[PDB]
């Protein structure tokens, strides 16, 4: 009825995502590009190298857009959102969210507008450190978080408003938790599965505080944020019950936006700065290139990216080098399917090695090293690449690819606009090797001085 690919024989101290993705490459060398790990009798077919991931996610896009069940499910039921939702709930909501996240029925003010307001609120806050050493984690995590508030509620929040420090205390708890290394099973369990639940319930509850307030004032002819907009779709598509667009889904879709939208971004910001210290000649050119195009008066902006081949390459390379999410999130096929020489039954969990594709040794020669010129033709022009998948590929591609890209580019340039960066350690020995993690490439702890600018 269905025949998986060959893999090692089933079943197989502190082990992390960077390590799992290594093991997966080792097994590529033995078994070929497509193979199968068992886990008792849970088959997880893994997918490695560009040709397989292209073939599967892109050329068989629909058949591979399912969501793997993960390590677990959760009876607080998070699969009425985007990340963990499926079939037709997913099709309709993703589409909606997509379009909302690109200025359709969300007031006049744009998403670029918003990352720009924060971009400034963020440089302000980085001047409070007075040039004195500083761990960017808190500040850098606050920005992307506040953007999601703003897209969703329409008010960002001073970096002191308790309502905020609570929201972000809860997100950081789910971080320490989920970025838990493995050992055969993930590490955690001991009294944390219920602090996970408690916290999700807090979050839903709070989005619901704000949803009530939004329903107080609703109005076809004036949406201004996700919640408004969503409620409007719940109107246009009534008498067409039962619906995918309900309150139950609004709530888990927003929770989803904060979850996906924050630590992935802030982690990359954290890693973008770290790499800036360790590579003072690159920061130099970037900062220069920022002089030549944007100066010190105005705010940076998405139109300047295209006049900035070196800066756009640096981000790309920050995003490719760090390998934020070695294996994406897990996939699952939507139905039975013949893929190359194999029938994979409906349901089967698919795992994608983004490491394998971002870290290809032919397309990115010397791929272990960090080098802007990986995204530069021999003439120093900007080189786009079919192999660029920080955000995955195909129909489940990060629904915030464009926004992630906005916050990275606007925030980083802003930071580079107003400040030189001074590492405590001498760049020369500064270790950058990432700390062991449950599902992401996270950087070591570091400090830096944000010195107001001088040439
Ligand atoms: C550097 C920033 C980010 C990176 C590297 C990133 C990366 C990814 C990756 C690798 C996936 C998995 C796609 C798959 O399952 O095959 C993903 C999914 C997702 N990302 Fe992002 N993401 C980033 C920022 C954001 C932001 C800012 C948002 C907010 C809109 C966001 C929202 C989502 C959502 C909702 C999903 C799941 C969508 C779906 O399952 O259909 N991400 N992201
Ligand atoms: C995109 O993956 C994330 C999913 C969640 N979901 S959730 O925490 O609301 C739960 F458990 F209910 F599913 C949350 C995330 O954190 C805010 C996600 O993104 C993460 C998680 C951990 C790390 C690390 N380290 C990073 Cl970089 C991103």
């Amino acid at each position: 009825r269905g025949k998986l690919p060959p893999g090692p024989t089933p079943l197989p101290l502190q082990i992390g995502i960077k390590d799992i993705s290594k093991s997966l490459t080792n097994l590529s060398k033995v078994y070929g590009p497509v193979f199968t790990l068992y886990f008792g009798l849970k088959p997880i077919v893994v997918l490695h190298g560009y040709e397989a991931v292209k073939e599967a996610l892109i050329d068989l896009g629909e058949e591979f857009s399912g969501r793997g069940i993960f390590p677990l499910a959760e009876r607080a039921n998070r699969g009425f959102g985007i990340v963990f939702s499926n079939g037709k709930k997913w099709k309709e909501i993703r589409r909606f969210s997509l379009m909302t996240l690109r200025n359709f029925g969300m007031g006049k003010r744009s998403i670029e507008d918003r990352v720009q307001e924060e971009a400034r609120c963020l440089v302000e806050e980085l001047r409070k450190t007075k040039a004195s050493p500083c761990d960017p984690t808190f500040i850098l995590g606050c920005a992307p978080c506040n953007v999601i508030c703003s897209i969703i509620f329409h008010k960002r929040f001073d970096y002191k408003d308790q309502q905020f420090l609570n929201l972000m205390e809860k997100l950081n708890e789910n971080i320490k938790i989920l970025s838990s290394p493995w050992i055969p099973i993930i590490d955690y369990f001991p009294g944390t599965h219920n602090k996970l639940l408690k916290n999700v319930a807090f979050m839903k509850s709070y989005i619901l505080e704000k949803v009530k307030e939004h329903q107080e004032s609703m109005d076809m002819n004036n949406p201004q944020d996700f919640i408004d907009c969503f409620l409007m779709k719940m109107e246009k598509e009534k008498h067409n019950q039962p619906s995918e667009f309900t309150i139950e889904s609004l709530e888990n879709t927003a929770v989803d936006l904060f979850g996906a939208g924050t630590e992935t971004t802030s982690t990359t910001l954290r890693y973008a700065l770290l790499l800036l210290l360790k590579h003072p000649e690159v920061t130099a050119k970037v900062q220069e290139e920022i002089e030549r195009v944007i100066g010190r008066n105005r705010s940076p902006c998405m139109q300047d990216r295209s006049h900035m081949p070196y800066t756009d390459a640096v981000v790309h390379e920050v995003q490719r080098y760090i390998d934020l999410l070695p294996t994406s999130l897990p996939h699952a096929v939507t139905c039975d399917i013949k893929f190359r020489n194999y029938l994979i039954p409906k349901g089967t969990t698919i795992l994608i090695s983004l490491t394998s594709v971002l870290h290809d040794n032919k397309e990115f020669p010397n791929p272990e090293m960090f080098d802007p010129h990986h995204f530069l033709d021999e003439g120093g022009n900007f080189k786009k690449s079919k192999y660029f998948m920080p955000f995955s590929a195909g129909k489940r591609i990060c629904v915030g690819e464009a926004l992630a890209g906005m916050e990275l580019f606007l925030f980083l340039t802003s930071i580079l606009q107003n400040f030189n960066l001074k590492s405590l350690v001498d760049p020369k020995n500064l270790d950058t090797t990432p700390v062991v993690n449950g599902f992401a490439s996270v950087p070591p702890f570091y400090q830096l001085c944000f010195i107001p600018i001088h040439h």
